[PDB]
């Protein structure tokens, strides 16, 4: 695995691209998304500052809301790209405005998943893959830059947040939406991330939230009393992808049950299909395989998913039944980008075509560029051999 060797595959170099052109492609994507035209290209906004220095956020330009996921992805992108100033400004806004510090609030220890640009929460409850990326990005920051003090003691922040994600108690109290009850972010017996800590829907998961590549980091550097739990979560997630991904297409549903079956949310029953969340599952298991080499099923799964998408050439949808029926939409940059990341584990040389398709793309513009753009820039970093485990 790359962590053992320190050698991360440069999949773009493997399909013949020069290092100068790979650097240009990543820098163009960063400059567009972080510093491009505010109305058409950028998803990052400089939002003044406070006692900790500059504030900034990554946001969904469509709804015009800040998302905890996009903040956490901005932190991961910026630490992988050695962009400390941008990292610190995003983290300052997330910790200042999104993090719930009241111990009587049911979201204590968690980041509001959806927040207006003025800091008014739409929902105090979290999207738990945001927390997973925040903690990991903070550990990576500690490793690359060393720890600062206060909110910039990245390792201390990560330890405290991650401990509370596991050990949170049930809290009932007032929220922006009325009285709510929430629990921990990982089920203590299943050792799986929840879709939500809201007690009304807590005993569910989401395959795209399963991040065994990161749980292995936490198994090494988290508070000692939790390391066995995070190690377990990594093994459970590898088993989860084996059960949750269709046996023929390797498509996963957006939302799921702990036993691997798809879950139809009452408010979103189409969550049983492969949609916007599920795009990411293949990145998660392929990254885990490339880093750690433990998910013995990952190569075949990535091969099945790329074989399936090869049947869709010239008629690509972005919504599918798990058995591979197209359910609508055309090609998206986010799905192209995630499919390319399957090459971190695929064995069949059709993966070349998927990495080449990502290489051919341009940075996204217009109303849907937030999800397309964060996935694009993460996929470019993975495929350039520039998305690494920075272990403190
Ligand atoms: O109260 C809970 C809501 O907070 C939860 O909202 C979800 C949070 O993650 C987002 O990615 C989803 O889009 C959003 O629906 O839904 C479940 C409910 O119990």
């Amino acid at each position: 695995g790359a962590v053992a060797t320190g050698e991360y595959r440069n999949l773009f170099a493997e399909i013949g691209k020069s290092e100068i052109d790979i650097q240009r492609k990543i820098d163009e994507a960063f400059q567009h998304l972080f510093y491009g035209d505010a109305k058409d290209a950028a998803v990052y906004y400089q939002a003044g500052g406070n006692e900790n220095g500059p504030l900034a956020y990554v946001y969904d330009v469509n709804s015009n809301d800040v998302r905890s996921e996009g903040m956490s992805y901005g932190m991961m992108i910026t630490v992988q790209m050695d962009k400390k100033a941008e990292f610190d400004a995003i983290w300052n806004w997330a910790k200042t405005y999104m993090y719930q510090d009241s111990p009587t609030h049911p979201a204590f220890g968690y980041f509001a998943w959806s927040m207006r640009r003025d800091g008014v929460a739409n929902d105090d409850m979290p999207a738990p893959d945001g927390e997973e990326y925040f903690v990991t990005a903070l550990y990576f920051a500690a490793a690359r830059w060393g720890n600062g003090e206060g909110i910039f003691n990245y390792q201390q922040e990560a330890d405290t947040i991650l401990s509370r994600m596991r050990h949170r108690q049930v809290i009932t109290g007032p929220t922006n939406r009325g009285v709510m009850t929430a629990t921990n972010l990982f089920h203590p017996e299943e050792a799986q991330v929840r879709f939500t800590p809201d007690i009304n829907n807590a005993d569910h998961t989401d395959a795209s939230y399963h991040l065994p590549s990161f749980y292995e980091i936490w198994a090494r550097v988290a508070p000692q009393e939790d390391r066995a739990f995070w190690a377990k979560a990594a093994d459970v997630s590898r088993d989860y992808f084996a059960k949750a991904a269709h046996p023929v297409t390797a498509l996963t549903p957006d939302y799921g049950n702990f036993d691997g079956t798809p879950w139809a949310a009452s408010w979103r029953p189409e969550s049983v299909d492969f949609r916007y969340d599920a795009w990411r599952s293949v990145m998660n298991w392929s990254m885990d395989y490339a880093w750690w080499g433990k998910d013995s099923g990952a190569p075949a799964r990535s091969d099945k998913l790329l074989a399936f998408f090869e049947t869709q050439e010239g008629k690509m949808n972005h919504l599918y039944s798990l058995d591979g029926k197209p359910l609508g939409g055309g090609p998206t940059l986010g799905l192209i980008s995630m499919n390319a990341t399957a090459a971190m584990a695929a064995t069949d040389p059709r993966w070349h075509n998927f990495v080449e398709k990502l290489w051919q793309q341009q940075p996204p513009t217009g109303q849907y560029r937030y999800y397309d753009g964060v996935l694009y820039l993460m996929a470019l970093l993975h495929c350039a051999g520039e998305y690494k485990a920075w272990i403190p």
